């Protein structure tokens, strides 16, 4: 019953961190179109675990995002399934995956899943340093795998720049190239005027770390890009 | 775009390769659903030419298999670039086509692409060298590469074992997990009876060398499968 080209807004929770419960309800009724969980390595399972059983009453669409085997949990509303298209290990692309369909078969036949085309473009964060990722990019570097993603019909394809601003002409020229495919933008997101600069040109802004640094300005996000 | 779903039987040429007298001109007119000019350690531009020139000219939907970014030629029907899912090298998964598409762009946008997803299952063999493929692989790993492909939305999902013929059973446990793909089987078929038995399974075979080795033998598949 889910439709990511309706969404606007994201927010993007660490299970390795923690958040007051109290915040963590606000959010679920902040308005966001859905509350992903990011489900990585140096992640486990029990804390997936308690995350998905408290944001599943609420309406909003819960997500894991599945970024390690050996912490999918289920009873989350959808899977996305990443791919880092500019990752020098094929695990990072494919391998991972395999394994979970050899291992997890029944279960991903169960559930809704999304695959992902990440482009990790800032060279410094934790994520491109996991995945092996040639993030320092250039732009036409950039619309290439915008443009490799939308012809593999991914129906995502995430502009990754963790804790730091993308270059919002890379933003632009990417969406430019994309048919078919949401773009979805993650990347030093922290209050109301950058959410609404980036989500001029994204399809969806995800609001992560901000959360957990400053939370009412991370909170604003929302209204910034879906209220009047 | 020409529809693969409806497809039955290809044949693939090797565009180092040439067929005499009029061969070529039978294989095109023969009832085969698609020719696929695919090719083996490498390819050349020009000889790709010289294949496109010759078969664009019949009905019969005339394909590139992209196995090179330096053989990228205009004029075919339909261009497959394929993904080589088990490549211990991230180049042959998706190297391919950011090359292409930071390279030649425009001539992407203009041109109909299809990604095949490549599952390499013979260890043996110059496709698996060149491509540093993981292939010597158990039943359960084939199943769970077709699972993949789908989860990557390819539309086509291509089993290759070269120049022999790869084992019946996964081929029909591929084509059992495959809900959304259409099943591409490829490997030493040269006759009708073996071509009769892959094409229950499959969705598509592909009749290659044998077109070489024995042209009157292999020009039966076609009737053997449709
Ligand atoms: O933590 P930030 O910088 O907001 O980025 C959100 C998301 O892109 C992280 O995967
Ligand atoms: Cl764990
Ligand atoms: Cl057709
Ligand atoms: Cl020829
Ligand atoms: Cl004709
Ligand atoms: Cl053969
Ligand atoms: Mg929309
Ligand atoms: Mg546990
Ligand atoms: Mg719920
Ligand atoms: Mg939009
Ligand atoms: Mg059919
Ligand atoms: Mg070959
Ligand atoms: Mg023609
Ligand atoms: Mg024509
Ligand atoms: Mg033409
Ligand atoms: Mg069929």
């Amino acid at each position: 019953m889910y439709d990511v080209t309706e969404w606007k807004h994201v927010f993007k929770l660490d299970p390795n961190k923690d958040l007051p419960d109290e915040q963590l309800e606000i959010l679920c009724e902040s308005g966001t179109d859905a509350v992903i969980i990011g489900g990585s390595d140096g992640v486990t399972e029990d804390n997936v675990l308690r995350m998905m059983s408290k944001v599943r009453r609420f309406l909003v669409p819960c997500v894991l995002e599945v970024s390690a085997i050996e912490a999918i949990v289920p009873g989350f509303d959808l899977y996305f399934i990443p791919s880092v298209l500019n990752s020098k290990n094929a695990d990072w692309i494919v391998g991972m995956h395999q394994k979970a369909m050899k291992e997890y078969g029944e279960l991903m036949s169960m559930e809704e899943i999304v695959a992902e085309g990440y482009c990790i473009a800032n060279p410094d964060c934790k994520a491109a340093a996991l995945t092996e990722a040639d993030a320092d990019l250039n732009m036409d570097d950039i619309v290439a795998y915008a443009r490799v993603s939308e012809l593999l019909q991914l129906p995502i394809f995430y502009l990754e720049y963790s804790g730091v601003l993308g270059d919002i002409e890379a933003v632009k020229k990417t969406k430019a190239v994309l048919e078919t495919s949401t773009l979805f933008y993650g990347g030093g997101i922290k209050d109301a005027e950058t959410a609404k600069q980036y989500a001029e040109h994204a399809d969806v802004i995800v609001v992560g770390n901000a959360v957990y640094e400053d939370f009412d300005r991370a909170l604003k996000t929302v209204a910034a890009v879906k209220g009047e």
